[PDB]
């Protein structure tokens, strides 16, 4: 029910979410079951498309979509973003409880998370700060005396947004957002985990006036995707998932222009000087928000000689005086992880780090197939490298503690992570700040905070194995845009006098 | 000999040019044979590096060249550059003597080539007007309110520049020019058609200071570079080939960020305001220069009805003027082609223009082996774009020519091929033009003058088929470098009294 | 009434609009009847402070206002923006009356007015695109090695907004909302010829929860003025007025920064290839507007031999067509001029293009103590150049027609006046439009339309006597804030090896 | 001698320097002396233009001198400027050696200026850096769409540089430097007091290829310039002078672009975490180099409580170590002032100081007519407001210390002089750091050194008494250059279709 009344088939007993195809809701492919992590029951169904289905819809997208998006003046383009918000904002319990109940997010992060989704549509306007093009005059060269150039962006015409689990509305809303502004029309395709907040965001979009042959949404699993990236009506992948599924997206889709945000953890650094409660709160939180499962989720604590006692006491009494539950209660902190799948790595994960010299300070209790508690793993620098917490990506609330002598111990460890999203580092002092900034390799550095994206303000993104280029305002404009240079030619036509 | 003194090894018969493995000049693969298309004879031979050596090459770029390039001050690099310009220019006969032999390129072709080189390293200041960072104050939105981004850029690491053989100098001079002055380390991959430019280039380079473990010449065939794209060490790929190489990069590569100039041809339109003896003149050129390999030769010519007989007209006469032969005589305009290889394709592509309606309107016919007569084939808009002329790109001095009823259909029937490099449009009405420019799917329209890349004084690169993002003084910084973004948090301490 | 219950005072017969003293409307200094041009009646009074009182508001804008404004997040005073905005719209027609009333605007112009206002108060976003800072990283030079640059914007403190007659209503909105956006407080100072509109304003934006002590608004007479622009606390003046004014208040100013909006007349030129119905359209509009009364109305059509004749009798027609009379009627296209004064000049004027050879094509007639029919004057090429018409800005509906030979003795005839403020060019052919693009020395140039300012969407300013500096969402940024420049020093802190 | 030969007029005893009258070296004016502050004896005389000269070289400057600026291609400017800087550098000894004795600067200071000038030519291509212009697309307001605009610099034409006594041969060079660079003709107008520096730089330019219409350089003296400010063909003044001056030649000159820098001391603030040798050295040398007499010169130390002793201790003892006598003795570290007139100033100020409870910690003692120790007066913060040393810029080696108890007095002390150019802060902790930088109302801040312009790799300029505007690579553009916008009309046009 809600804005999807003449949508949602409540054929049999459960409700089944039909695709949106570029013009009418449907699909005739296999149905599909959306479970809760909350308990484990079935809470909806998909209509997936058919082969044919994808296809019309792609060429849709390509044939018309492009230009409904494009031709729709920009001016107006923000109104349809300022509606949708309004739409989702005065449904704002709804989309919370769906996120609640299909991704098993908190009540607290899930409200938050509907409350950045609307600031984002409501905010489109800020990502024209990098919308002017380059006047380049030719006499700065001789070669290109009585020459002129313009440099302007133009939107790429069809982009996929590829979406993961953990943030399944405000994810397909930022793509589609920053897409459509510029001009693109999107096939979004969500995570067949959790996919009906984008059923929900999308038919907000199309009640608010979104070009109705601009967008799709595709309820495809996993590999039945790779029909969308490998399409070459396709010209820019967004992608936010595993380093794995990535490499894949790339390997299938071919020369294209790509946003990989691939995650993998965040080490956090904590030097002598820094203000010890204020890190504890915030290394606590970037250890358990969502259970963990945040691409900017803090893995690795790093803390020099004289505070590193402190500062695990602590993170560990912030770690294990948390309640574990159901979402819903506004008390509980830590819902479940999405699948039991998910703690049965968690569990051998920490097993693995014990077995190697690992002491657990918190947490470390499983309490069913999907709840775990937040865990706080001590370790010694000589033999964390080798440990899966360290090399590998466990999505779940588990982190690893580590002394070190100095900064170059922390920077050295920190870099030694196949990862290179975020890190965190607390201190005062900016020499060695300084330093710290340009030693990390990451896309991005927080000082005396926890790494969090919010809705973008300020871009972000991997280095290594975290992916490639930025998502922001602003900054995605250059993942589903290409330059368009126009060179004038006056050479001996007397507008300049040899200059 | 020259530069290469000690480098070139006069073993058995003719001159053997090794690999530059990050600190040493050598090898222990197999050689190869390097032919010229002038007469098909053996001009030196190239040690490719074996696998240990591909290996530890990378190794060293890696763990030692990132940190020799990136510590060596902005200002010394340019000097490093600038020296490197001073030889290669006091060596220039000698580099366009080895241009014209190796490449089969006419001599004013070839010294061009060579003081391109020379501008593009010389003019590496240029290259910083995109140098700067951003301010990102917080206050405009409550959720960053006293907060603060820095958002600044970083060299990747080690860039992957691979080289086709139409600009052997150029190419590898302007990748490793914009990979090095940003802080990159380079793995130069030239044609193994055609790689004793490049080898030239790396050593003035090394004369000239470049930091000798920052930089590597690996003479790979093929597949054998497959090695160099695949590994982690390997940040970026600069690449200009064919589409269809250029996709198996990708492919191979996975994610990594990409430049990807795939060429392709580019239409040129004619209005009936245009001045017909500078499009006649330009239009030709473009047809013919280098013998037509170059990515942005003009294969296509559109001109509206009451023009169509003149241009067409001249162009021909033009063409047809034009003297064959060895590239070596200042009177030659056109040389061979690559391989006789490219020629079959040239004279099969001709054949069937003519089976599906086309007129051969210069031209035609074949010379040698690796010699032939650039062509003009005329062609009804009804039937050309089932002509492979039209589908594909015979790399080669060749054009089809159709006369149109107006705009829109020059615009339609240029938009009709798979690629989108760049495009020439001649008139003077400031509103068709502007119209033109909007609609023509590619990454650069010329307005009165063939398409030119130069030194890429103004940026360059595809749409479609023609491959993904820019080369050019100052954007191809986006290729070889990431975003850094500092977040500093101040709330509650006293910085900002709300605000 | 209206928003103004409170404010005005309904003392004896006529409404007493008070000064906004920076907390408190009041004012105790010579109360000043405000006229309207439509009957030359007073329609109600203004209070101007006692020195006393400007001395105290300037006191309390610079030791508070400065820090309200300042110290209130951008994301709040956008939010007081976009509720003024809110409130004006509603009190549209009341707005509208009173431009009729007070400034003798027609209806439709006086509803555009309003609309604008509005417009640019919920637009304050898009000023932003302009705000970020830069970050200058120091190793391009030895002497700045191991350092390291960040350039942002800082408001200046206080900044005078001195305003013009002709737009009453947005050049208060427009100053006092760039200048707001970046944190500085203001002082507006409206033409004490109409200062009703900026009342309304002002009470509009408090209401909107603008910083109470970071607003003033004084209702002083001409020299009066001079005390608050020679003022030590006021960092920036931005105003709108004639040349000779502009040049007074400099001078009593001394160093401080400036934006002068000088206006002047304006030139159109039409090519040969221009579309003519649309020339003598928008020409016709450009000399007409509010009786001429825009810094940009055009004062001089040139147009080229073949179309000269055509041209100037369509303007003729379309301006002898014209219905002038009371602003009220929706049917009358031209209202009143401010001030008899005014239309003395003009009749004076045309004796004198007469007298020097000059031909009246159309108006000519004066019909009241305000009121007259937009005049055409047609002049040869030889004789205008001496002309008042020519030499001066004559404030009204009236523009002199000239032929001429060629696009270099339009654009010479063209800039022969003064004045540099905008101009406009009709034709298609792109090298004469670049040509003239080049070489008129304006702010502005209008291809194929009338110059139009609108709501600053696009920067426009002056050049010669024209005035200096720009105002323009993004652009206005630069009069009213003040660069801040951070230099770091790591010299041997080891953050850099050598780079 | 050298390269003025044919210039200098050995007539009678001592050389006499013309004036460059745009095209002719020479003059009909009074001629003056130019006297060195080592002893006061005339070394040589210059020849001030006449009326009826400034009046013809205004007059060519402004007929052709722009356009032969504006009309030689930007590289070709580039080059110009290269071949000036190589002259000046093969001549480095001879200009060092005029600076030495025309201004007293010690042999180490002269040749730095002499490099710096140098180096400032050479790169002028930096400043290139913001020389694109802006691309703004019409659609985001439905009043501008099918519309679009192109917003470009534009040299003003004629730019006077006035230059001050403290730099004659870097400020004349950096003013012209970047007025000539973007295509505007330059008067200089260098100090009386030493012309010579400048006389020797132009003479150089004009050897490189200077347009030789597009320069002048008149020696006139003081009020004699006006002449200069006030005339309409100049269109912006590029000013380095005192405040008092400044306000003079914005009073004269009226409305047109302007650049103060106007100098005032600036204060350094020493916090309890500052490394306090590197502190003591930079502070001592920012309080003597070239005898205080630099805009930046430190006038005032503020430091914590915990570290005020040792701080001050040891800048005392660096001050009193200082050997003082002629510029020439390599060992010499200061020189003598610019006149008797100056020490007067400094010792009547010192006296001051004690006379309100001030206490001399280094100096205090006069040496000659010109010569003076350079002095530390210590004084209470509640008594050192009113002392002249704070409430004025007295030029000279002098500077006030003072002891605080936390960073917010010293902001304060620090804000309560009347100038605010830069401010210097030494110190660790990022979060004092950060409120200083925002807090202080200085064009620049210097964290952990002294305030030091160098060549402008940084933009400065004042804030309050100190100016208006920035000098600096790039930034100066905005001086120098006027915006150009061009609005292009598609209305209707075809080019979008309701977009
Ligand atoms: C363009 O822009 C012009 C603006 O219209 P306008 O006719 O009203 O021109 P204007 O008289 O030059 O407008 C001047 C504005 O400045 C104020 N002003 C006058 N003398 C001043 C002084 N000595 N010091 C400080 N401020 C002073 C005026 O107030 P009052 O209205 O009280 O004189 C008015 O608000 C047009 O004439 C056209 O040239
Ligand atoms: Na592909
Ligand atoms: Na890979
Ligand atoms: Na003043
Ligand atoms: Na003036």
């Amino acid at each position: 029910a809600g804005l999807l009344e003449g949508v949602i088939k409540e054929k049999g007993g459960v409700p089944v979410y039909p695709s949106y195809l570029a013009g009418e809701w449907g699909g005739s492919g296999q149905e599909i079951e959306v479970k809760s992590p909350i308990d484990l029951a079935t809470i909806a169904k998909v209509i997936s498309p058919s082969r044919e289905e994808v296809e019309r819809t792609l060429d849709v997208l390509f044939k018309r979509g492009r230009w409904s998006a494009r031709d729709m003046p920009g001016t107006e383009r923000l109104a349809v973003l300022r509606k949708a918000a309004d739409i989702i904002e005065r449904n704002l319990d709804v989309f919370a409880e769906v996120l609640v109940m299909n991704a098993g997010k908190p009540k607290s992060a899930a409200v938050g998370e509907v409350k950045a989704a609307v600031d984002r549509l409501r905010l489109a306007e800020l990502d024209l700060k990098k919308i002017g093009g380059d006047y380049i005059p030719g006499d700065w060269t001789y070669d290109t005396l009585e020459t002129e150039g313009l440099v302007r962006r133009e939107p790429l015409g069809v982009v996929a947004a590829i979406t993961p689990f953990n943030y399944p509305l405000f994810d397909a809303v930022n793509k589609i957002t920053y897409s459509f502004i510029y001009g693109n029309a999107v096939v979004v395709k969500p995570s067949i985990s959790d996919p009906l907040p984008a059923a929900m965001a999308v038919k907000a979009l199309l009640d608010a006036g979104f070009p109705p042959d601009a967008i799709a949404l595709l309820n495809l699993p996993g590999k039945e995707a790779e029909k969308i990236v490998a399409d070459d009506r396709v010209a820019a992948v967004s992608f936010t998932g595993s380093t794995e599924v990535g490499e894949r997206v790339v390997k299938v889709g071919g020369v294209k222009q790509y946003v990989m945000e691939l995650g993998g953890g965040d080490p956090a650094i904590v030097l002598e000087d820094a203000d010890l409660d204020l890190a504890a709160d915030k290394i606590a939180r970037g250890i358990y928000s969502y259970a963990g499962q945040r691409c900017d989720a803090i893995k690795l604590v790093l803390a020099e000689r004289p505070v590193y006692g402190k500062l695990v006491e602590e993170v560990a009494k912030r770690l294990s005086s948390l309640r574990v539950g159901d979402p819903r209660d506004p008390t509980v902190d830590v819902g479940p992880l999405i699948s039991p799948s998910a703690v049965d790595e968690m569990m051998a994960a920490i097993e693995d780090a014990v077995e190697k010299g690992g002491r657990v300070l918190a947490g470390g209790r499983r309490l069913g197939p999907t709840y775990v508690q937040p865990t706080f793993v001590e370790a010694p620098a000589d033999r964390v490298k080798d440990m899966v917490l360290y090399k590998r990506e466990v999505f779940a609330p588990v982190a690893l503690a580590v002394e070190v002598k100095d900064l170059d111990q922390a920077i050295e460890l920190a870099n030694g992570r196949p990862y290179g999203l975020d890190a965190a580092v607390f201190g005062r002092d900016v020499v060695k700040i300084r330093r710290a900034v340009r030693l990390l390799e990451v896309g991005a550095i927080y000082i005396n905070d926890m790494p969090r994206h919010g809705i973008g303000y300020y871009p972000f993104g991997g280095r290594k194995k975290s992916g490639v280029f930025r998502e922001g305002i602003g900054y995605a404009v250059e993942a589903v845009t290409a330059y368009k240079t126009i060179v004038f030619n006056y050479k001996g036509k007397g507008v300049w006098k040899y200059e």
